[PDB]
């Protein structure tokens, strides 16, 4: 009896007593996070002694325009001592010390193609103090990847990747990036060059890497720190750095499963990435599996990663399954079977993803596999209604969904079969290529009969999505 | 490089040179069909010398009411020397020899839950001679399982099985069942007791055996001559014989893969079944395979079996896949993979199956598997509009579709995965639980990577639905 | 420059000066119609001296139930001296002369499958005298072919023809059929045995002869007095006479092109038909053409024959074209081309023919030719909503439309091509299989280029539908 | 017994034994294709020895911008030694030899109003080597006739033809057109000035000749080499040539039925056309017919020419019929009949042609003939949704459909009747003015009865659309 996430709660699975249960942070201890009394001091020390650039004192002159670009509510923590709040607070104190005016500081939420964070979401992300400091003056803005008035086209990179970036960050004298060095199937880790290359860029810039051309090759599944997606992240980052004539001050903190800071690294994006990747690999790449697992059992809540309906939207849940594939491919056998509890009730969450019903209909009409949809990316990404919903209705940018399906296809690709149990509308899961069973037990027996045999190595991931999911490797494997 | 049925033509698969190809009737020779000149003599000898039941001349008095119940266009063949035409002509000659009035003979098409054969279809089935002999007088009637003015309820059997049969057959004094002892996933063979128990019955009688409670038991896959399905067929047949006060004259011919008569058997249904079962097993239960087959590759044409759209309608498509499962389970590995070519263009053929769009939508809304739909059988079977379309619009009876899903779930249950290639609308195939690939090669590589390994035993089945399919067994297997 | 019917008016065709113009009743003189002064005297003499049946005075006992079945507004005259009004008035006077009670007389409008005539239409048909004499007491009833409470099933005929007739006519003691001997594509002439067999029967009785099985044989085009259609008419008529125990008093008047009486024939239906055949052939079978006509040019008004939309509804449009084919087949060349003006504006007249939009949609969905629709006849004929609209909303009976398409296919079958000119919505005409051109000149040039050559024999038929059409034959042809 | 294309396969026709069967390349031997070992050498010799201009070495300076404009997947073949792949490879080698940088070379797919080729289609067209060489850097772009950022308006010609052309080709120092001098009803042949005038121009430029005002005159049907369409092609080509100050280097190869190279010619467009014209006339204009054919029998596959649904979309199907008309006018009698097998199942392929459902509805509700639609061309061509689907959803440009109907009208104009055989939804074929018959035999008998007589000259074209269809002439006719 193992409880797995099911929509809003838990559904029980009668898994065998030999099933291995892994919970991030719990089953294998993450690197010890900084104590609460020490988190602020560590962040201040990181800011005051950066890597690859002089501190914010030398970079910022009195009266200089400063853009502090912080990540949205998808990643990071919202506690009183969260990395975003503490880091932005001490960075603002440092800026005020050197004479940088408060009215000349812009807090930019790096949603990128994700939904623009609402006022309450921004308040929760930044904390009451920072929000009430900057929101009344309009000094907290969500990045708009479709507001070309506040976007600068920087041309293409040496590899042909277009670069359109946030105008406030472009014209600012000091661009600071609050980042979380958390485990991410997209490029290995969040923050660093990924933060700038995605959260404050265009869908066209993101289309260079968030496509099957780079995330359906060998280097993406399982993810590493030197995949093509991360390479394009770095390329776009340094391209914008050359275009502005300045480099991003990347205040990035490695976070544990509970989004608590383990270490904080500030300075140059590449220096910060290199310095933080050691602890990021100690926390994210967990050598836990003693044997390859034939069945991976987990549960999908309705609201884990990108908001409500993330575990009920067929495309969003397929992308979550694919993210699990990228995370645990190192411990997955060739014929691995995913058994996921999801309330696939047809709740697409059109408020969050208005384009996803039409993307799903396009997949049903044309696509044998989700990769067949990639040709329509721009078609959604230039859709005026979806663009308007992203810009004003706090919806995800349309092209994000293609990134989603660009990830989601790996779920169909790298698993023998994926079982979705408890689907209230199993037709949507089947339309995403998932086998549908009413309960965990029937899917378990079906997988044993068809793909994995009567004595499979079953891995249970009860908190696969409600927690910061680590990427599992073999016990003898070393963190890449 | 093997062509497989695909819509109205063929799709070519670049299968490995080690792929074994089986064409029913060509790869393994059928029992030698009777010559065209000898067919009439053999049928006349069988009719004049029936088994375990008095000859037709000894059953019908002058002025007797005779019902010749012939099968519909789905099986039997429509050649000049087809069993239906020749057998009915000789039987009518014998009846006129004992002075049976022509006006007292009714030709009943035993569609059962299948669509009432149109006048053109009846003409093609019976030959111009028989048609223009009996059609202008209105003596050829399609059996109506929903015309209760022409239905007689015989009550429950000894096992509580509801029997409602055609009123013309019940009230006649001589009922002559024209039958084809041909390979059939339902009950082993066609004709005999199955002919009466299905073709001239109510949907409630079919619900007794076409329920998953009888189709999904361990004795149905692969189908044999002693399955529960045939048991209910026989029970309903002898219930008819007891309530009617007369015995069916089962003029049955064993047919090869080209619908040519090999031997004609007349007399009581039980005796005809016992005598013709040996040659039926010789023709159908073919001991061909020397090894278990990991991949079974075939193609689905748009038109086959029940009519147009059978290879495109998702539910009929799954029923055809499950029929293949039933027929070839003896040569299948536990992780067997189906790779079928089907256009799957969303052509439900509402004229043939108007209830099937609603059934598919119900499957998507509620059903994890197709068995979840069975509780709605009566709901479709009593649907007024679908009943009207079956009675007058020459549509299939609604409950027949449930029989299909009752069969079709087996395709999901037994195969590890079924690949559909060439799907114009892959969404319907995926909503049936099928993996969708654009071409045969992609599905083959996917099956090799996921289920069967890089060196699978691949069986090619070209014309698997164009010709009368056989039940493939291992070389050392004995015919049931 | 000849004006042809077009919607509510005329369209001019710049036909060659060699075009022959035929106007029924004008180009060839009709038999001299009875002048208004002696019309009453002739009708009274015919009624008092019937043919092969006793006079009405010798048939109706005092206080006996009498049903006067008069035809609807589709055919016959509506003037003061119209056959229906005068004949019914004189018959009622004769009945009152022998003491037959006024209350015991029922005036039945024999619509059959045609729309029940409204109270206004019944008044116009019967005259104010007869209407206000019998309407206020409810003694004028439209025949309801779907009011089984007022229908009597007489069973199949000797030819297997189902007969269900009006209950009032069946249960009456004297049934008097008012009839018009006029040019009719159905059965040669109207009235007589056709009157009873169609105007007061069930749709099942009409289905015996109004299907392609009877309308599309070689003996129907051109139509005569010895076609199979007339044979079924006679068989159903004598079946009605035999089951009733009484003989129809067929008070029939031969009508010219202006619906004026030429001679009145009363008595048995067979004897009346024999007596009136000569003058019916003289009026209808006109030997006018001295050569075969390659192009037949006529115009279709919006209102004619069955009512509004007849020239605009695609199916009634094809039925009118096929009626023209049937009437003018004797003068038609093998490759004859019809060029018809019609406002094919998509006005289906759902009030008149609610089943016809569905019938046309079915034809587009699966009908290569209109005969492909015949299998659905009962499906429309048993449709509850269409039956309700026929019974209460004064709509045509659904199966009547099938009769129309049963006729209408002839237009497709016999003409090389039919050109519709002036169609506001040419798509409906094309979906009926008609070539569409904007003007008469374009269609004429197209027909000359494609089928008939640059010097065709063009026949102009203005008012081909406004006047009672004739069956044109060659000058040397004899009248059947 | 001749098999003609039907949907995804073939259907059989019981044509008379006197029916003449023509297959391009097979029935009449095409000019001998260049051997595979000699194709590359001949292409290199052609590029190194151009006509009308100096070679690419003398035209391209080191660092000069070069646009290699290649045709889409519709024609040209995709074999390993196809003209596009080999020609582009050797041309790139020559450019690298003279010092032209790889980053300064743009591979432009000249889709024109045709759908932008997807990444997979571009890969298949160009070969894996060329694709992976230029695709990752974004150096392969589809021509966008609606991206005015990358379009240059060159004004009108001397005849008022608007000229808007691809901006990359305009600003490039060397424009190299890869061309296929294969049979084409549009202007006689592809490549040369047609390639530039259509594949990299605006819909407004194409509207000068793709309207009925140009392709419905005497010269277009039958197509010749001096038709007005080719004249306007030449005019637009030289207009763009003078506008850029450079002339197109037309590397054009003549192709056989199997798209294999027969002769490769490079240099100026007019000189290339003149040189390749003899081979193009030898391969394309085949003097095969000994007598004019009253019936031409062929069949449409679902996929051919412009993609999926070409044989099922009613407008696309009718345009294919018209292309056959233009191809075989020289061997076609005045009362010619087309009998084409097509699965006219209503599959419009909205993905390929989203505007064609609404264009078809416009034809049904307004158009007597297809020319009546031409006034709405710009209305579709400026439709924002259809433009977006062409630009991003890989759909055909809207105005292309009008070109299609501009061709398609000839099918109605130059044939007495066209019989569409086996239509699943015959209403669409009838709405395109085509006679619909269920089987080949029905259409054959109908055509014999109506248009061509009982002993017609029947031509069979079993591979009319699955191969590069030649234009047939009389055996005494010289190639124009
Ligand atoms: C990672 S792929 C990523 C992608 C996007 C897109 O728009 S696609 C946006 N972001 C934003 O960058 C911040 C932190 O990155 P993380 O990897 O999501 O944790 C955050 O604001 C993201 O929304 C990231
Ligand atoms: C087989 S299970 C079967 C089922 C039905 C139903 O209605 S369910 C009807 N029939 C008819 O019986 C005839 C011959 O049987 P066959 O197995 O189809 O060959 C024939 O008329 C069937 O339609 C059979
Ligand atoms: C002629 S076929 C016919 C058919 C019908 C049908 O219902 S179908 C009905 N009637 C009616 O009989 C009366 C006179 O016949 P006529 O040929 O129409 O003049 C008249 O009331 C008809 O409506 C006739
Ligand atoms: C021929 S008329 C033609 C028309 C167009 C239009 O947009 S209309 C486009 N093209 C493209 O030019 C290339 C080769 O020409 P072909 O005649 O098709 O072989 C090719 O890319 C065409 O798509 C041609
Ligand atoms: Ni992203
Ligand atoms: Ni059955
Ligand atoms: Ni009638
Ligand atoms: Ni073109």
């Amino acid at each position: 009896k193992i409880d797995f996430e099911y929509g809003h709660g838990t559904m029980t699975a009668d898994l065998p007593d030999t099933t291995d249960i892994f919970i991030p942070g719990e089953t294998v201890a993450d690197p010890e996070c900084l104590p609460e009394d020490q988190i602020e001091a560590a962040t201040l020390d990181s800011i005051r002694n950066p890597l690859g650039m002089p501190p914010l004192t030398e970079l910022a002159k009195p009266g200089s325009k400063v853009t502090i670009v912080f990540p949205d509510r998808v990643k990071g923590g919202e506690q009183a001592t969260a990395h975003r709040k503490v880091s932005i607070k001490l960075i603002l104190q440092e800026l005020y010390s050197v004479g940088v005016k408060k009215e000349d500081i812009l807090l930019i939420c790096s949603n990128g193609l994700h939904r623009k964070n609402t006022e309450k979401e921004i308040l929760g992300v930044l904390g009451p103090d920072l929000y009430h400091q900057f929101a009344p003056t309009g000094q907290i803005i969500n990045h708009d990847s479709e507001d070309y008035e506040h976007l600068v086209d920087l041309g293409k990179t040496k590899q042909g990747d277009p670069v359109i970036m946030n105008k406030y960050v472009y014209e600012s004298d000091v661009a600071i990036l609050i980042g979380h060095t958390q485990g991410n199937p997209y490029g290995g880790y969040s923050g660093g060059y990924k933060h700038c290359s995605t959260g404050i860029t265009h869908w066209k810039s993101i289309a260079s890497h968030h496509v099957p051309k780079v995330m359906h090759r060998k280097d993406f599944v399982p993810v590493n720190n030197n995949s093509l997606m991360r390479h394009k992240f770095d390329e776009i980052g340094m391209h914008m750095e050359e275009k502005m004539g300045k480099k991003f001050f990347c205040c990035d903190a490695v976070l544990d499963t509970k989004s608590r800071q383990i270490e904080i690294n500030s300075g140059a994006a590449d220096e910060v990435q290199k310095k933080a990747w050691k602890l990021g690999n100690a926390r994210t790449y967990v050598p836990f599996a003693e044997k390859k697992y034939d069945i991976i059992v987990f549960g999908m809540p309705q609201f884990f990663h990108y908001g409500d309906g993330m575990g009920t939207n067929p495309i969003m849940l397929m992308q979550a399954l694919s993210a699990q594939v990228i995370r645990h491919k190192r411990i997955m056998s060739d014929n691995c079977v995913f058994i996921c509890a999801s309330t696939c009730n047809g709740y697409f969450n059109e408020s969050l993803w208005p384009y996803l019903p039409e993307l799903y209909d396009l997949f049903q009409k044309e696509g044998n596999t989700l990769v067949d949809l990639n040709q329509y990316g721009e078609y959604f990404a230039t859709n005026e209604e979806y663009i308007r919903k992203y810009r004003y209705a706090h919806a995800f940018h349309p092209f994000h969904g293609f990134s989603m399906i660009s990830c989601a296809h790996l779920a169909e690709k790298h698993t023998a079969a994926i079982y979705l149990v408890g689907a209230e509308k199993p037709g949507y899961a089947r339309g995403m290529g998932l086998k549908t069973r009413a309960t965990f037990e029937e899917a378990l027996e079906d997988a044993k009969k068809k793909f994995v045999g009567q004595e499979p190595n079953i891995l249970a991931l009860p908190k696969a999505f409600k927690t910061a999911a680590v990427h599992l490797m073999m016990k003898n494997d070393l963190p890449p």
